């Protein structure tokens, strides 16, 4: 019978060829599916920010009745952050779909276009819901909590470093043969329907003769958690540990996290988390535990609950 | 005739099985070389520091007339800064090989015996000289400039990620096939056989709805140098950026580096390098241009400058 | 009450006969009681079609008897017996093969700690419905995708497609993927009745490439041809024209790739349906041959066994 | 004054006959004098010893007339020609193949930009000297170590041994790297007098192989095979027999591996001393037959093949 109704919800600028006329821009889109563009918000990934990401998460709750699928365009540059907020914030369970271009759209080879139309074929395949928040890019379907830019400038940058991609694009079909096992969506118990804005977490960097300064600039403003990306398997630089154990004494929630691009930074293995109060990242890389740290902290300030948090979601 | 002698030098705990009694430890390196140790320094990697440094390449330089080359042995997680360091710094071109292990040396199939082995092969052969110095781990020969962890905890985390390795190591023979092009050891200008201390520089992450506080306690504590952990390619937070273009104007050196594991931060791609005096870190992730910028800084503290020198080193 | 673990060797020992483990590697008996049993003596490299059958038997026997297998088995053909366990093994308690990248004897052996991290893997209940296990370098991965990427790397085993399934520290498993395409119990494959399988060989595409391999093979009735294609699963001219003629005949013919990672897709570069070909999808050619032996115990038409291929 | 390129075409059009470029892609304008021409029109999965023979002299002969070459090639095959070419041209001028994933008419069409970037690689005289170059996805790799790591994916081709020689970024190169072997003006390789090469063929190992196709290469005279073994180079029972015998016999036989990184390393698995064996080192199965085809156009011992196996 009949095609599917695509939402795309942009963020920023045309990724392809006027959110209005992508259907202009993609011809193509208009044999996948029937296409509706709404522009929320024109910002730069660089600037992203939580008061938007409240936004988007609001807007997809009391839209998802109204469509079969969202596709979100999206600079690349904190994808992977905003990616993992919908993933653990957006109740509806239909495909929720992010999507880019590394290319600028009036440059040659430009992969935005078909980007967009492998995005649309996402948000539009039924097995593609129930998935979580999804990441379309170079052929490849990845969830948002595991996906990562690895590149500054290829146009394969975007993989899910740990554990994956769940699918591959081929002539407009899907094989997928994973599913992320955390939980996420309709299964977690954010909601942020009701804020208006989200605890502060900063992160600090470790590296050899490291400054405590800015872990120490944190505390003094009243930060609610800091995230540490250590080095190695989340270790600290001795000014930085010292600092932080001193806030996290003091009621500030301490992740640690690691530089380290791959791998889990493990609990009790390098530290003594329980000794000091801190939890371990597991996976997720400082930017992605700053995100779920925020979550954590509208439900709870005690660390053993926040580390039972990172180890389920 | 006879075997070259080969001088370890220890800045950490044992790696293997008392630095003079590695040899007891792994009795096979008695048949590679004369083996001598020394403890320089006794540290965890993760509180490596600029004093550390200094030390380790006054001695190397002191003492390269009396020994064929020199093994390292040193913890991983800062590993890649301190290879680096050296690799600018040391103006010795016989064999300078820096060595860890990813298991502690107790536990079931620890990878330290064999890398040290293969550090001493390494140290020993004489095609490794005039290749700067070297990282060797997981029977591979990496160079100190490209060479950086990309897991938290598997045997094989170091890589060469944009360059690839030197060579390989296969039965105590190594194939060859490629020498680093930048400039080091010999042929830089950086001699720091009369500092006892280095400029002060420091790192700021970015991510989405970043703090400016990092950025602001470093300037106001007069740092030398600021590197920023870019998003991208090496795009900055908008308070970041307003606060790092204040302080180039001021006289603060800044580099922009990313936070993405690999490629390299282009001159104005993305920001405006020359209107603001920021500097492009090309392949250099944030902690070894932490390593160049300091170096840079003995030197010069115009931004033209500083930029020449990340082309060539 | 610590779990029952057997341990089934197929060759030389990886740590340290098959009883010698506990010995060799004592803090296994903080973690399972642990039984030993030799198979068969074979090199890796040596293996074949009756050590499969065996295999498969024996497990599907024991199942009741014990918690979990270990199978001990050299790291060169791993990735093909991992997946003809995967598709005919019928007991979903966990079956987790293992081995060694540098011998025994070797300074910083790996075996030891990859044969504790197989015996923690399969003494987990988690472990159990995900098929058959690889456990190599503190790393869980699955049957079907798991090849060696590096011929002497410790870290050799991947999942180079979908991943892996979980990661191992300190004795603890993270499990945050399983397998989607159809596994042990969930297959119609049966070999408890076969004592051989149907013959598939494999050949390799390349520049100015022989069709000889290809004619000695369909020359012998061979019942399956498994091209390993150029690209996309391409094949070289006159190698194309000796498998579409073989095809016409009743040979089965399934196009791979030698390129190591990516499908091998349908109708795409070669029109399939015309032809009678089947794509072997994400299936490299060694292991598309495992499916295709199997696809032939139930079917010769080519359509059923693309569908075979979509779901396995 | 803007450098002269030659492009030379092997088969279709990578963006959009072979003068029409300049069309395509105005923007080569800017970087190059471009002229064109067509040298065989063929598809790579077809490619034949006749089309690097033809390269080769075209290339050898018109070096004094251009500034450097841009040579479009399919593909599926592109890691052999390139390897072939990097031991048989004489010019030291940039000798550049690009190719394209995507069709000219797929949305998000590679070959454009890749065309353009083959033309500032071969336009850049730090470029000369590095041996034959195959430019993709913004990156220059050298012919050697170059290999299609998946099947679809655009950013497929990567020298997985050693890395890239260098990277492009706003049309401006940042070189940090060499190939160490010798290459083209080095080498003792000839073929200006030659119309045909000696005929290597390849045979795959697997679980349960079957020795027919390495036999109907022997009894065909082939003067050299070259085994995709499994692991470090191993080879199955019977091909391993079947192989010796014709070692012995006077064909010359390579050990390389399935296995798509690392080196089939010498003595270690087998003992290629006392079989007459040559190990490959680094190069894949398809790379070793080049070599080797180059080799026997020399000598037919095996201890002088080793060595031009360990430099070359």
């Amino acid at each position: 019978h009949h095609l599917p109704n695509i939402t795309i919800l942009a963020t920023g600028g045309t990724i392809a060829g006027g959110v209005e006329n992508l259907v202009n821009a993609v011809p193509q889109l208009k044999d996948i599916a029937n296409v509706k563009g709404e522009q929320v918000v024109n910002i730069g990934s660089q600037d992203m920010n939580d008061n938007v990401w409240l936004t988007l998460a609001k807007k997809i709750n009391t839209d998802c009745d109204k469509t079969d699928g969202f596709v979100i365009t999206h600079g690349t540059t904190t994808m992977e952050e905003t990616a993992y907020f919908l993933d653990l914030t957006v109740k509806c369970d239909k495909p929720v779909v992010m999507v880019g271009a590394m290319r600028p759209s009036t440059s040659m080879s430009a992969d935005g276009p078909f980007n967009l139309y492998n995005a649309v074929v996402t948000a539009a395949d039924k097995a593609s819901a129930n998935r979580g928040v999804l990441v379309v890019m170079n052929d490849t379907v990845l969830d948002g909590r595991d996906v990562t830019t690895t590149n500054t400038t290829d146009v394969a940058t975007f993989k899910s470093v740990n554990y994956g991609p769940l699918g591959y694009i081929h002539n407009g079909k899907i094989d997928y043969q994973r599913t992320p096992a955390r939980k996420h969506t309709s299964d977690t118990p954010f909601d942020v329907s009701k804020l208006n804005e989200l605890p502060k977490v900063g992160i600090v960097y470790n590296y050899a003769n490291a400054s405590d300064l800015p872990a120490k600039a944190l505390v003094d403003a009243g930060y609610d958690g800091i995230v540490s990306a250590g080095v190695g398997n989340g270790n600290l630089y001795k000014s930085v540990f010292d600092t932080l154990a001193t806030a996290a004494k003091t009621g500030t929630a301490v992740v640690r996290s690691s530089r380290v691009p791959t791998g889990a930074t493990t609990q009790d293995a390098e530290v003594d988390d329980a000794k000091y109060g801190f939890v371990a990242s597991g996976t997720l890389n400082p930017q992605k535990a700053r995100v779920l740290l925020q979550l954590a902290l509208t439900q709870t300030k005690d660390p053993q609950q926040i580390q039972q948090i990172f180890n389920q979601y």
